[PDB]
């Protein structure tokens, strides 16, 4: 009965990801970032995702991670910004960057 195994939107309740599709990037899963208007993102990196909506084509302009370019990643329930689906980049080609206080974890 693990009480911490899935992690929902915290706005809606749709399944996002598990903490054990968590990613150490670098050798952590949290990376602490700004975006050019200043706002500050705790960032939890992850090999999987389901439940978003990946918007437009990605975009390499001032990319938290070397050689990935970005795609906005919406709550494909609500449309909360839950992070950044990453992708064109090598070892991993692919992952997740989700806004940690956006998410709630719980049982499966
Ligand atoms: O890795 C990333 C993704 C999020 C982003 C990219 C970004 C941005 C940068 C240029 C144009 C538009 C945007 N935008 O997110 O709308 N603002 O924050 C950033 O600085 N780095
Ligand atoms: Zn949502």
């Amino acid at each position: 009965a693990p009480g911490a195994s899935i992690f929902r939107c915290r706005q809606c309740g749709q399944t996002i990801s598990r903490r054990d599709w968590l990613l150490p990037m670098g050798g952590d899963h949290e990376h602490v970032v700004f975006n050019p208007a200043g706002m500050i993102f705790r960032v939890w990196c992850f090999s999987l995702a389901q439940g978003l909506r990946l918007i437009g084509a990605p975009s390499g302009e001032f990319s938290w991670f070397k050689g990935y370019d970005w795609t906005i990643a919406l709550c494909g329930q609500c449309g909360s910004h839950l992070g950044w689906h990453y992708e064109g980049g090598s070892q991993p080609q692919t992952f997740f960057g989700l806004i940690k206080d956006r998410l709630a974890e719980g049982p499966a």
